[PDB]
């Protein structure tokens, strides 16, 4: 009932906001409505936690460092099904539902892919109607907002709690304190943690509504305070020391910096989630702990949690005084583990030193289940001496640092990766000692995204079509897309598309040009690559194709160019010193091409800043052409891909991560996929890589480096991108060259399909109706079934 | 409406705590209370923030360090007419109130009288319903929280926001930037302040309900924040040294500490202030600035806000273009000064250096101030060297400094002191150079205290009593307390006073038993002095006077003994060793006193830890004599000495401060006054004060004296009190053998007195029907009239 949303929202107005219409701001009007939508999913927080405690079905814990949320508002009015009826609430008031909607901060807590499929992983537990909790850090400062200054990426602090949330409700009750340095004592009672110092654990619960159901799961994030208690003023001033624990999430992905204020993050979440867990399963209806992983999964979110596996140990055996044995049994049958890594230097790899000065205990608990582990493997392959120091937990040349990943395999039932081609490595390389001995614990699933934020939410023009032409129930079972397969006939239905899609690109265009100086060309090919900056990822190739068009239009200024808005966005880590070149390099190109009278319409170049969960909300309705175009073994998995590929564009890139199930799954002649696949990357390695070759034999590389490593594009300062150069030609991991003239011609297929208005919207048609697979609620399922033992209700 | 009262609990427990009854903490209750009542005071708190805006009264701006404002809910439910109401509908709901209102965290944020004196003042401004606004700084911790461990002050942070506070609104609009550091440049457009530090101030709104009419007034608390602007992660970190601003109070109580985070707290609410200030006059129905001192007036409260003088000056000249001597003449017509400070190491005096690193325009200014304040003294003292050196704002000998109350004097158009003999010292001694100068600057206004929180709040009991013989109009003019003189012979009256006594005796007798383990004697006279540990305050005196008891107990326990129990309560600054000292001290004599078995039920001591404004209330309707006895000439006036006149209390005190007019309005005999009186004082530092005359000339302190020195009240370390010892006789500022004597006869006649309870209620009737005077109420009245010049409405 609109009325009594508007009665609603005008007594928030008042006793909450304490303004009249006369003086309230736009942010006053953002959080009367927001009230007014948590007030209405308030029954049923409390009805579903009331019912998880009278049924006790197992429960299941998401543990991450990272959550990267987005906004609430929208996201929850769609879920509880009051869009349309808040919409007209606040429209009869005379407010504009966008502009109170754009006010609200993104809850950035994530850096990418890792931080958004924890988000997308709770809407869908949400949804299927399983009992869910998400834990992670209440961090004070997010992801940065990045700016550009003089073409250069600059960070600012990402202060989205300083007006408040009301999305969060503290639970000061289930406050916990946490325990760090101090030493270990070995005495008559068994062995003591003392002398710690204490930090405590004052929890905060977001709503995390399924959709269309009965269902509000809770996401509980943990935010550090000083203990109560302990220069009288610097000894207060010093109480920041303890709340720097929560302040900031470590801007890296795929990337380990070994900082000791991130291992006191991880065992912060930990050790605070662990001891709440604990005191549920005490309170339920359920040696004591016999029933404890009957009653409890818990899931790893990578490597960043491992602490909770010799936390839980701890717990059983310093506090609950279980036998060692009983103890590590149940630690197994408890936990799971998510590899989601792939990279050398993105694994974590701890110098035990620090361990030993900051969690003395946790290393002898470490040390003990190597030992264990180790003594099991020594019984199994009697003289195979280097085996042991392939599967040890322990790294031992120079410095010594404890593997998290090994503790990871051996605390946990279950290990999987991400995508077919990410578990199989995973399965038979990687880990290959360890899923020998066990195969059944290693295992696959494939991500997926939610279909309401990324559907429902971000596209509402696509997915009414959608529902005009085949019903609503996709929304809750994706794999009826495939119904729109009937319309492979039908022109109405290929130009209604095309129309969702042009308004989408126009609405675009509004925010681009009001932000951007640049002129947008209405009827260019939208070509996107947005994601994290990194050297894997290969922002640098697309820039090389940005310019090898470039260097077509000059030389041939009167040859026939199907016009391109080239976006390319994304945030670099703070000191990942190539990334920040790369984007240096992608905005002097921009700058070159833009303002270039001989190109003119045809060809525009944005660097798009401060690329995060709401702007990808805007940007991934309005694109053509996705480019995902990391080296071959390199993703893990993606999940921009997936949201693409629901929304209406092509795919150009390579055979990695989930881009092999996407061809899979549409017919791979309704994707452009291009350059060495795994294989071949192994058969260069092992010849070695000779970048200064492909520059030989390449003509058009050729010119595209000249310019680059002469100052083409940095006039000012030539010897501005010399590390660039430098990396592509003496240190490219990621073999840039090797797959740029493959990637070329791929480029021109997909330019001349883009003429062809009807078959290119023809494949897009083949690629929305193929996307079933990727929807998160498939992939929830997946995991409920074969790691967690949970069934979906409501 | 108690039934609606219900109702609207029960929806902020499930809407705004998101609980049922079974899962409620006392937390919930309590906020959810806090609520309902905060709901019933919007419409008011709206109304008259536009009623300002519509009149135009003239604002009265109270400008304050220091808000000591203890609890809120109760005194809004009393101020709203809803106490009863509130305390039916919780019942009925099967909860007491009591402990709901024991979940609230103090507002600890001043010291004690200074700060007290502020938050009367807000009481009685709003009640007068005048158009004033209190200004001050949201502090993160207020006054430590006081334990006592093992004898000894131990000091906690106190985390007052922990969990929230539901009495504040944040108000995200009047966000203002706060400049620090930098350098000036004197251009052609004007002077110029540059590279300066920002920091915002964020302000936080309290509600200030009148009593029982339509005002709700608003206190105005600011938060320091970094701006977003600005290694990464140590940069985000460092965010904290601009917040460390408002972090927490500095708990000095009468000692100057020239800490530059003070300096810089000083000028944080000063600027935010000044330009709060401004920006309303500007957006009001108001150069054009020549109706500034029409509408504004700004009281400093002390020094603390002394750079409210060169910042306005600052922003008239610099920002709004006027000329030097009309923003100077505004400034004047602007500016009022209380000083309530007596002792010398208390005077705020700022070292230059430290002053133009951190404020180099407002140095410039002051210099200004200072050369244009000279010439005239020049003038009228053409061969006076010595008085300009007096009179100057620089304090020019090593370490050159700003003396912050001449900066407050000029640029004030009004001084006032505190109390009629502290006015009067401060006006012809302290400033005689300035008031010789300009004798109607300097004024009186004796300080008050608000008879809501002071009687209505704290003792029902007696507040009921009163209204039952003369009506309720006392509670808007005290005055008409002098129509209790009327019952003086009512034997049935002086019984129901004694009842009264009797049972806020029992509740606070229960509250002892149950925090300090000793049993209360119910018939014993509670002795009590609270107040903050100062040596010039003497809690030492009153020390000498209970181990002198104990002798005469000892000596002789078969004499008659008038029973007491002796409270001592207050905070001891961090740093002040002494202080510290003398609580150990009389927890020491506790132990003995309560311990031993040849006293027992005669004597009891007790040390009341963390005394402050929510523990005031408990323990002063419980008083049967108050202790004020300070040096003659320390006490600028007190406050407390007020709070227990009002409640039923005896008073022993010395003729300082407002004692001085409490006897002139109940009649001397009707206080218990002794000791040295100011002329007294004077006398005996011309003669020299030697301490050994009076040790040796009176045994009953020789032998207190040896018994502290000796090990007595310290056996496992008998060099304990070496310190007090050392300072009684060689360095005591106070003089507290001087005074001994005559403060032990003194006591004896408080004995005989009690002793003959129609006698001592008749004394105690004089005092509650004379304590009139002592209203906020009445002070403010003053302050209006004679100082900023606006009226009491409604
Ligand atoms: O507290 C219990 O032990 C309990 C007992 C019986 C049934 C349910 C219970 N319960 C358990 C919780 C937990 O284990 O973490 C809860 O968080 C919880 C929360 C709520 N309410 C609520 C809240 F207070 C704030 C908020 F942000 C979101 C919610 Cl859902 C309620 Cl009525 C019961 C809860
Ligand atoms: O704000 C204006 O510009 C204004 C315009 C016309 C009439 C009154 C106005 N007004 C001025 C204020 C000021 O100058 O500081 C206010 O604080 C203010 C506050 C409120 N409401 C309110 C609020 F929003 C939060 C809160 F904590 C307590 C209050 Cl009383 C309102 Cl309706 C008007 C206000
Ligand atoms: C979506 O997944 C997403 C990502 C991950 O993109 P890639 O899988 O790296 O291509 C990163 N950042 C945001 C804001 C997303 O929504
Ligand atoms: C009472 O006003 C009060 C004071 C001031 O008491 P004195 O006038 O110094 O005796 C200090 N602290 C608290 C909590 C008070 O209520
Ligand atoms: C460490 C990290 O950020 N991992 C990321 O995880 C997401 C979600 O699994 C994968 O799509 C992606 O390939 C992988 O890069
Ligand atoms: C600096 C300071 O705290 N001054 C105090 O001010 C209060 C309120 O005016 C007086 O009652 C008191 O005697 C005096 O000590």
């Amino acid at each position: 009932n609109v009325a009594e949303l508007k009665k609603s929202f005008n007594r928030h107005l008042h006793f909450t906001l304490v303004k009249d219409r006369n003086v309230a701001t736009t942010r006053d009007y953002y959080f009367a409505l927001a009230h007014t939508v948590r007030d209405h999913l308030v029954g049923r927080w409390i009805r579903t936690q009331q019912h998880y405690y009278d049924k006790c079905p197992k429960r299941v814990y998401y543990l991450s460092l990272e959550f990267y949320m987005g906004r609430t508002l929208q996201n929850t009015m769609i879920n509880l099904g009051l869009q349309n009826a808040c919409d007209e609430a606040i429209y009869q008031l005379g407010l504009d539902i966008e502009e109170l909607e754009e006010i609200e901060e993104d809850a950035g807590l994530g850096n990418g892919g890792l931080g958004r499929l924890a988000a997308c992983f709770l809407d869908s537990m949400a949804t299927l109607g399983l009992a869910a909790y998400g834990y992670g850090i209440r961090y004070e400062y997010g992801i940065f907002n990045q700016k550009i200054r003089d073409g250069w990426q600059v960070e600012e602090a990402d202060d989205w709690l300083r007006y408040g949330n009301p999305w969060e409700k503290s639970r000061p009750e289930f406050m916990l304190p946490v325990h760090f340095y101090g030493k270990v004592e070995h005495t008559n009672t068994g062995t003591k943690w003392i002398d710690t110092q204490v930090v405590l654990a004052l929890p905060y619960d977001t709503p995390v509504p399924g959709y269309m159901n009965n269902t509000v799961n809770t996401m509980r994030l943990w935010s550090a305070r000083a203990p109560n208690d302990f220069d009288y003023i610097q000894a207060v001033l010093d109480r920041n020391l303890a709340e720097n624990i929560s302040r900031v999430l470590y801007p890296n992905d795929n990337f380990f910096e070994g900082k000791e204020l991130r291992l006191k993050q991880e065992y912060f979440v930990v050790a605070a989630t662990l001891q709440d867990i604990i005191r549920r399963f005490k309170a339920s209806k359920f040696t004591v702990f016999d029933a404890f992983p009957d009653q409890v999964a818990i899931q790893l979110n990578d490597t960043h949690p491992a602490l909770a596996i010799p936390e839980l140990m701890r717990i059983f055996v310093d506090i609950e005084k279980l036998p060692w044995s009983k103890a590590w049994e149940l630690t197994q049958k408890t936990f799971a583990y998510t590899n989601h890594t792939v990279l050398p230097e993105a694994l974590e790899r701890w110098p035990v030193d620090l361990v030993e000065k900051l969690l003395p205990r946790h290393l002898e608990i470490i040390y003990e289940i190597n030992q264990k582990h180790l003594d099991r493997i020594v019984a199994l392959f009697p003289k195979d001496v280097d085996r042991l120091r392939r599967m040890s937990l322990i790294e031992e040349e120079g410095s010594k640092r404890i593997n998290m990943a090994h503790l990871c395999i051996v605390g946990s039932h279950a290990v999987n990766g991400v995508a077919k081609i990410h578990s199989d490595i995973v399965k038979t390389k990687v880990f290959k000692d360890f899923s020998e001995l066990e195969p059944d614990k290693f295992q696959n699933k494939t991500n997926g995204i939610t279909p309401r934020r990324w559907l429902l939410l971000c596209n509402p023009g696509l997915a009414e079509l959608i529902a005009e032409k085949i019903g609503e129930d996709y929304v809750k079972d994706l794999s009826q897309l495939t119904k729109l397969h009937s319309f492979l006939g039908d022109d109405v239905f290929l130009r209604e598309l095309a129309k969702v899609k042009q308004e989408n690109k126009l609405k675009f265009s509004q925010f681009l040009e009001t932000e951007y100086k640049v002129k947008i060309n209405p009827s260019s090919m939208f070509d996107v690559q947005v994601k994290r900056i990194h050297e894997y990822k290969r922002q640098l190739l697309n820039c090389l194709h940005v310019i090898t068009m470039y260097n077509r239009i000059k030389k041939d200024p009167k040859k026939l160019f199907v016009p391109r808005t080239v976006i390319i966005g994304g945030k670099a880590a703070p000191g990942y010193h190539m990334a920040k070149m790369i984007i240096k390099l992608i905005t002097s190109v921009a700058d070159v091409v833009n303002n270039d009278p001989m190109v003119g319409s045809k060809l525009k170049v944005i660097f798009l800043e401060n690329y995060r969960v709401s702007l990808a909300e805007k940007v991934i309705p309005a694109t053509d052409l996705s480019e995902q175009i990391s080296t071959a073994g390199t993703e893990a998995s993606g999940t921009g891909n997936m949201k693409f590929m629901l929304n209406g564009a092509l795919t150009i890139g390579t055979m990695d991560g989930a881009n092999v199930e996407m061809a899979e799954e549409a017919g791979e002649e309704n994707l452009f996929i291009f350059g060495m696949r795994i294989d071949d990357v192994a058969a260069l390695d092992k010849k070695g890589y000779e970048a200064k070759e492909y520059y030989e034999a390449l003509p058009e590389l050729k010119l595209v480096i000249d310019q680059i490593d002469n100052g083409f594009f940095s006039p000012k300062q030539p010897d501005l991108f010399k590390d660039i150069i430098n990396m592509l030609f003496y240190h490219d991991r990621f073999k840039v060259f090797a797959d740029y003239e493959a990637y070329v011609k791929c480029q021109d297929k997909v330019s001349q399909l883009y003429m062809n208005p009807k078959a290119w919207n023809t494949m897009v048609l083949k690629n929305i109706a193929a996307s079933g697979k990727f929807s998160s609620d498939r992939t929830i399922k997946e995991y409920a079934q074969n790691i967690w033992n949970v069934e979906p209700s409501d």
